[PDB]
């Protein structure tokens, strides 16, 4: 395939959507092809700054978007992670502030909202220097082990694991710190992918700059090892006002690279490097919970 | 943040930033949080007879203000305290010595308030051989799964019990187990063990009796419930004592506590900003030990 980028720099769209009668904010993007066609989980804000979570109708083109209904879960699953986990045939959805730490549900009908099994332990543990508690999960495999990795508002990134053949199950109660900085450099919102075809894995991580919200990028040859900083700072990000060719932004934020093959791998193909974001006007202000926040899509250039 | 440990320590110090109010002689054995911004910290006392007690400082600011504070008595002692947040069940812990059990501790929604203390409940109830004293100066720490228990005897050990997360507030039972075992000079009493953020690491400082005066050494463990292996190990290149502190007013680096940004059971210590509330006495001072007019002062690493 193809090396990921030395330097970054994209082109972007407008916004995509905006919320429907009832919400303010469509936030934590997750997104994934199903039968050929694009299938987006994310949580939701409403009037009472409350958080929930919902599913975007199937859609063809990005620039159908804004016409795909926006149906709510029943029960929410706030900040999801969809994938299809290919060992047991299952999709599975994994989320924040359900009966558990971090909790997954399954389903073989995943474009249906509300069509998932009863909630699951994924996670059971604690973190410390903390205001919000652990936050962000994302999950990955490669042919031996599970990995979820997850932040905490606090300048660190935190990791478990478990043997593949334990999937579906919880990875417990125990993590281990693999990168720590200060709270802004590392903050939340974190997502890790397979490099297609290049024996690496790429990680982001939201950080708060001077100029708004960015990502910061770092690699390993496995996942159980080290992470080495790659494109590091505001002025020469991963993804941010710097270089992102979006004016109608200056936030780059909590999203989800686009992933064609949805399998646990969480595989990118780096020569068609796309991002699913969120932004926010340049006008907009005030409470950070009714902030409206809504997708747009960066593409490499 | 997550700084490595040094490899090699030195500090500057403050002059005496407290002293005993009437009736007291000495102010010894802090354990300090941060609650609501302000720093809180308990500790014992030693009166004019030479009897121990406890106390808490008024919530202050700024190290500057801290002896100008009240001064305010414990009505029961608590005696060598340890102070912290237990997040899992939302409450204040109090742990000591020398009340109705070998350690004893108290739960509160108002640390401020020196008396508004619950009840005494056991936390351990066992006794140790080979020791003068007995069990002297707990602290207690944990991690995702357990909670854990350390503790010294004036004789040369550091013991350890434990318990599940799930488990606690409650008893840690009657045994223990031999961590570190060393001449009674070299590991005395008034162990301290923390979390060093972001590592994946823990320390431990064990007060140590020097030709000079009192001094620290450390130690370092990859799991709670693992083996300790030495760090800074002698009075010359010491965790802190006279060679490094940078403190002319005392000889004596003593029981004090390291400063925890974070209140909770994790005991954390950011290694980017070490600090250290020690006890210190005058160079003059002599005598009775019971006596001596032990008082606060801080180091920061230089
Ligand atoms: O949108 C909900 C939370 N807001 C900050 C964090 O990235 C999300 O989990
Ligand atoms: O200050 C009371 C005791 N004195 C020695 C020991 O470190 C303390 O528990
Ligand atoms: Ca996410
Ligand atoms: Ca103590
Ligand atoms: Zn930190
Ligand atoms: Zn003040």
């Amino acid at each position: 395939g193809c090396a990921l980028p030395s330097t970054y720099k994209w082109t972007s769209t407008g916004p995509l959507a905006s919320p429907k009668s009832g919400l303010v904010a469509l936030r934590d993007y997750s997104h994934v092809i199903y039968n050929g066609q694009h299938l987006v989980y994310g949580s939701t804000a409403n009037t009472a700054g409350s958080y929930g979570s919902m599913n975007f109708g199937l859609f063809s083109d990005w620039s159908e978007m804004s016409s795909a209904s926006q149906n709510t879960m029943s029960t929410g699953a706030v900040a999801p992670t969809i994938f299809y986990f290919a060992p047991k045939s299952v999709w599975i959805l994994a989320y924040q502030w359900g009966p558990y730490a971090f909790s997954y549900r399954t389903s073989t009908d995943p474009s249906n909202a509300n069509g998932w099994s009863s909630p699951q332990p994924l996670f059971t543990g604690t973190i410390s220097g903390s205001s919000t508690g652990v936050i962000d999960q994302t999950v990955i495999g490669d042919s031996e082990n599970m990995y979820l990795f997850f932040a905490g508002d606090n300048g660190h990134i935190y990791r478990a694991s478990m043997p593949i053949g334990d999937f579906p199950g919880s990875f417990g109660s125990a993590s281990t710190i693999v990168l720590s900085d200060s709270t802004n450099n590392l903050f939340e919102a974190v997502e890790v992918y397979t490099v297609e075809g290049q024996n690496q894995y790429l990680m982001i991580v939201e950080a708060i700059g001077a100029n708004g919200r960015y990502f910061r990028s770092f690699t390993a040859s496995s996942l159980g090892g080290t992470w080495t900083a790659q494109a590091s700072t505001e002025s020469n990000p991963f993804a941010g006002k710097a270089n992102s060719g979006a004016t109608w932004t200056n936030d780059i934020s909590s999203g989800d690279l686009v992933r064609t093959n949805p399998d646990q791998t969480q595989t990118i193909d780096a020569c068609n490097l796309q991002f699913l974001y969120q932004g926010r006007s340049t006008s907009s202000g005030g409470d950070y919970n009714l902030l409206p926040y809504q997708p747009g899509l960066l593409t490499l250039a």
